[PDB]
């Protein structure tokens, strides 16, 4: 049966779409490294991750062809063999295209779709609500994760929006950014598992330990031991009341991320979202993300250095926390 | 042979993609009214327009299926029979998809593509330049019109960008908005026919009468006599030095547009770009644009009233200027 | 001797600058109701508040004359008679004016200044840091509360800024808005008592109960019992581990604030910051804030209704929580 | 008696507030170089400028003390001796402070005030309109130049605002930025002399030669011959129909300004508005602007280089056009 919020716990990792060496060239047509895809999936399951998300911004939902996406999702589904939940990404420029893609990828065997909103024209609240209702009506078997990124999708995903989404049974989770309004969003949307970023999980879990049981991780693509440790230590802390160890892991994570954003700026990061994440993963050496598909294959050198430093820092964390596991 | 800037003169009208009555429903699959398409094309040629653009924002490039686009462009090309230049629109989320679509629509018989930039991730200057170079390399037979809309495409199309575009022979024109930096852009980009909006044509033509010989018009979809008269009166004024009559037409146009934008605000208009343009055309009664494809089918009633008033004002202008022609 | 972060605990209320009936007129010259000022101060001390802040945005730091500010602060200082800490506000267009005002108001007997940054030209990080260092050097006896409002002061008060402020001994507290980055800011700035807004206190206190012991309140000007109850119930929760009662108070507060912002929008609220706060306090009836000084005396009627509803809601909370005290 | 739009023609130059060597120090109290002020004024009148504006953003309206402003304006007024119109700047955080300052500086002998809006809280249209009406009621002898800078003052000065300002007789001119909506603003506000930036004067004058007869210039502080030449050549072109020479001057000006903005970006320039203008003038060597008053005395080195290059370019233009003038 379909996933619910009750089924969403622990560490959910967002994987890249590994690319072949020629992927930056507009002439290339089959740019997904399907063997590297399979290898990453198995490594994540083996590390003990609770679920897998894919095909967000740095996963290059925007730049893959439809044939590449089908092949990618097929490979993932055959590798996973039902062992963990998997969400693909079907964000597109309009409702009909989203529905067409969501239908095919759910049929191939994904459990759900991580879904932003069409972003050529900026959506208002009623448009966005109707969009998610439309997709849920059209594809009732699919679980939905709201991909709540205002930089990418222009819409700001405000409080009343969450109240409306809690009425759609298919909407079970959200990839959430800043936790500034999380206390309230939880109240407005009781039926949604809100996933903070890993760096914010410690804080969010302390705010509401009953509701905040899961988080999403990009840093896991540099070695997942850090995320696994955080998950485990937060479960222990909720039981014992001793938060010191979880706090120390959380502080390490924030430090590893400290050079990732160009000049500290989320909006400047968002212009180079794809290249910076991929350069980071490449530097950490746990997986081979490969070059970026056009048009987003140019990143200033200064910024790359920051991303590479972050990668090396996360790889160091993976080494440290692998021993403590 | 391929169009150049020298071939771009006079009144270029941007047509909507007429929709069938069920087009707001995500279930509908063939939502283009192809007969209304053909009728509009013939009416525009008969009014004396110099060229046709299509499939921008209000033309619903974003919300049409690929099958609907081929049928639309086929219909237009068969109706036009080579009598005027025609540009389709192929803006998409990535370079490979843009190239695939531009190839097919040029093969069907469009002369060129009105092309924005991929907008999921905000582009920087080098990314955008490389994007247009890539499309021009991939599809050298196609003329390109830069669709320079920062609200839609996030990128701001700055001065150095125009300098780069003037080096691409395929780039022959630009749908341009505010004329604040037009004097300089003309200097930086000698090989491009910059098309101001009809309301700005009078001013732009006075700044540089040798270079500013053409403009784009949405208001023509409410009755093209106003645009034809402006074109004709500006040709006369350049010759005689008497600008009074062109100025009076230009002032009428600005007044007709004065209620279109919600609270005077371009960014608020841009959220409802599609519904407001279509509601305006519907109110004017010269053509039947029809309902908007999902997800952009909800517009606040206050704003619609302003768009409808604008439509009625343009229809009045069409009546007045039809007599003077 | 000078306040430190260790001295800042509990409920800190931000008072308005009560105005006489002619205060909206640019001709009026002594528009502070000094008796109402004294009455509010005594009522707040009698309610048990831990400290008083004044002369931020809605306190009309911007629109008071220098004579009005001296009389206001004199009245407050003579009413307080040393019983609680008091911070005035000395934000101005430049460093020398800030220093001149801070010197005089500290001499009159304020303990410190709630200080934003000059905002005609937008400050960068080094400029802002040097500004606060300059004021602290010039007026070493004054405690400083950073007034971290990006809408008012344009500067965004980013993470590295807090690291720098923790090196200035005079900087002991901050009026802080969204708590999205609070976990990290606390780490970067060990010597600062960060004051969340009352609505965010519950969440912030759960994140870091050792560091988050105080908050600021505007809602207390509608009746302070709600803030006093929250303070008291959070001290018990920290001891017992039972957060249910604190959560219920916090939820009531969020509901009372729910109609305050025009269309939910902080930036739209910020255009009418002064009129909306004053209209709210006037509606609650616990104090008489009076009309706004020019130029900020015009607020759309729709928005006023929302502010008045909020006022009535806070007055209801004051009634309820007065009984439970 | 009071200036009207009919009196506003030609080249209006915006002067800095020259500072003494210790002016970056918060301890310093009389940081205006009054002799350099007088020297600049006389040089501008001698160059043939039509009017002088002062105390905008780079003029450091924000960072001068009240005593400094009075001495500055006194010096200017006594140097000018009625020979050209002069506008001071009285933008402040509220209406009463603006009125107090405008009264005193008009009494000292300025003809008018270049006035933005209070910017702690962002103004809406009705607030802004009422603000300019109050200052005009309070100080009816003062001419007003609207300082229409959205970066500094947050308000965007939209079309309906101009319609309202054209009803205030005291409002006679505007320091205007982008000319994208100028055609319309002229129609909405018949009684205002809109001053485009010098780089946009060529274009604006061609759009509406009857209404666009004046412009404002910061580049003149690097040597005013360029602005004087542009004024003169545009007068000639309106009469002859030959615009080639005016266009060439305008193109030179745009090139001289091309490195001024950090990364081409008006908003990034606006963070360093004061330091960059002063560094540019210092590099050109026609006047000594001096250091910036606190807090705005720190500018990244990369950006300074661009401003200095711009200064040298404008100084080169001044040399070239000084020869062509006579």
């Amino acid at each position: 049966s379909r996933l619910t919020a009750e089924d969403i716990n622990g560490a959910w990792t967002i994987m890249p779409t590994p690319s072949t060496p020629d992927a930056s060239d507009w002439r290339s047509t089959a740019t997904v490294d399907l063997e590297e895809t399979a290898r990453i999936v198995e490594e994540l399951i083996a590390a003990g991750v609770n679920g897998i998300l894919s095909m967000g911004t740095f996963g290059e939902c925007a730049t893959l062809t439809w044939d590449e996406k089908r092949d990618y999702v097929s490979t993932i589904v055959e590798t996973i063999r039902g062992r963990v939940p998997y969400f693909c990404g079907t964000t597109a420029l309009n409702t009909r295209e989203v529905i067409r893609q969501t239908r095919e990828l759910i049929d191939i065997g994904a459990n759900g779709t991580m879904l932003g909103v069409p972003m050529w024209v900026k959506m208002d609240l009623p448009t966005a609500v109707q969009f998610y209702r439309d997709v849920a009506d059209a594809v009732p078997e699919a679980a939905i994760a709201i991909y709540a990124n205002p930089e990418a999708f222009k819409f700001d995903f405000p409080r009343p929006f969450w109240a409306e989404m809690s009425k759609i049974p298919q909407v079970v989770t959200a990839k959430y950014l800043g936790i500034g309004m999380l206390d309230l969003d939880l109240r407005l949307a009781p039926n949604i598992r809100f996933l903070p970023h890993e760096d914010d999980y410690y804080a969010a879990a302390r705010i509401n330990p009953e509701r905040i049981t899961a988080f999403w991780s990009s840093g896991a693509m540099c070695g997942p031991a850090t995320a696994i440790m955080l998950r485990d230590e937060v479960v222990r802390a909720k039981s014992t009341g001793d938060w010191a160890k979880a706090k120390a892991i959380s502080d390490d994570m924030r430090a590893a991320d400290s050079t990732l954003f160009p000049r500290g700026d989320f909006s400047e990061f968002s212009k180079y979202n794809i290249g910076l994440e991929k350069a980071r993963m490449d530097a950490a050496g746990w997986l081979k993300a490969g070059p970026c598909r056009p048009p987003y294959n140019l990143v200033p050198e200064d910024y790359l250095a920051g991303a590479q430093k972050s990668g090396k820092a996360w790889a160091a964390l993976h080494a440290k926390y692998s021993n403590e596991l």
